[PDB]
């Protein structure tokens, strides 16, 4: 009991989505009620919803890239007034006095809900971003910048902070710094970005040497390096302050790690099933740091929004319709997609 919305959804293994029409949660006390205007997709969007985890809980609507106008608020809500055009990330929840969201780092807490395939503290399963709208905390949801685009503003909510983050804690936005950026993609290109626009000298290293056009003449990366490239590789011997990660699986680390300098930051991005490995020795050479990072806080995921604004930051993202996404998905698995996808939730959501 709340009020009823409609939505695009998958309900098997091959992730098919149908139309699907369910009733909300109501906003009150600490809700916000939103109009999704666009949503977007990128990787994760697929490998929920094909399971590869053997975890998808179908039915099960994607979307955690949202952008759109606010209809309703609750009873304790401030910040947010009707009519914001409003942003929400991927989590959705989270519980409250355990200390990593005493001090804001609230994705590193055990008791997060996230945008689809969770439960809310009601019971509903949560239900995506490729439905007309939704109800999320106030807690969660980060308002949007005079002049940020709609369709410019989603992508950064997941991929744009993912990275934004990493370039945070571990120091390395401080202007200067070397930075190869491993994975030209989704979490890869605003790397570049970002990094590049901080005043940092970024070289992208990758499997081809396709993406060679999407990034020196693209992105605006200063070099370009194929990863199964020794002689090349080797030039870059104690280069870099920090590599990030974005490919996807089990992938041998120490050819990575030779790329960093004394004290150094692999910062793995990806889900990767299966145990990497390494060398405790190259570690012990330059005092090299292996580490992980998980999106951002709402606090950061504030500040990367106003800081891709400042530093004025984009990508070439093709605006698709709701009645293209399994074809945008099939496209996103021949990794065609003209650099990004936003699926704008003004198309064809209307009953059953
Ligand atoms: N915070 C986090 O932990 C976080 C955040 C967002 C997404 N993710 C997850 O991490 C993954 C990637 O991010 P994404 O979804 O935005 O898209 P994505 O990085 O575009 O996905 C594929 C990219 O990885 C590279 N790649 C693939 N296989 C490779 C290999 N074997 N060796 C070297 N490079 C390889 C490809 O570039 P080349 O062909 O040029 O080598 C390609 O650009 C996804 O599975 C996503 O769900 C994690
Ligand atoms: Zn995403
Ligand atoms: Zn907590």
């Amino acid at each position: 009991a709340e009020r009823k919305t409609t939505g695009w959804a998958a309900r098997d293994p091959s992730g098919i989505l149908s139309p699907y029409t369910y009733t909300l949660r109501e906003t009150g006390p600490e809700d916000v009620n939103i109009r999704i205007i666009c949503c977007g997709i990128c990787h994760t969007d697929l490998h929920q919803t094909k399971n590869d985890l053997g975890m998808s809980n179908y039915p099960m609507v994607p979307g955690h890239e949202v952008v759109g106008e606010v209809v309703e608020v609750g009873s304790d809500v401030s910040k947010f007034t009707v009519g914001d055009i409003v942003g929400v990330g991927c989590l959705v929840g989270c519980c409250g006095g355990c200390s990593p969201c005493e001090r804001d780092l609230e994705q590193y807490c055990p008791k997060k809900i996230w945008s689809y395939n969770d439960v809310y503290i009601n019971g509903q399963p949560t239900q995506g971003g490729f439905a007309k709208a939704t109800v999320v905390h106030q807690k969660f949801v980060v308002k949007i910048p005079e002049g940020m685009a709609v369709e410019q503003a989603a992508p950064l909510l997941c991929a744009g902070v993912t990275v934004y983050s990493p370039l945070s804690h571990f120091g390395l936005k401080q202007p200067g710094l070397r930075g190869g950026i491993l994975g030209l993609g989704g979490v890869g290109h605003m790397g570049v970005k970002i990094a590049k626009a901080m005043g940092h000298h970024v070289t992208v290293i990758s499997s081809s040497n396709k993406k060679r056009e999407e990034a020196l003449q693209d992105l605006g990366a200063d070099d370009y390096v194929i990863g199964s490239d020794q002689a090349k590789m080797s030039e870059l011997a104690d280069s870099l302050d920090y590599v990030i990660d974005t490919v996807p699986v089990h992938h041998a680390l120490e050819p990575y790690l030779s790329l960093l300098k004394l004290d150094g930051k692999l910062i793995l991005m990806g889900v990767i099933n299966n145990p990497l490995q390494f060398l405790t020795p190259l570690l012990m050479l330059g005092r090299k740091v292996i580490t992980g990072s998980f999106i951002g806080s709402m606090k950061e995921t504030e500040e990367m929004l106003e800081f891709c604004k400042e530093k004025g930051l984009s990508s070439i993202i093709e605006v698709v319709k709701m009645d293209y996404v399994n074809t945008a998905f099939e496209r996103l698995e021949k990794n065609d997609v003209r650099y990004r996808f936003v699926v704008d939730v003004e198309g064809s959501n209307l009953d059953a």
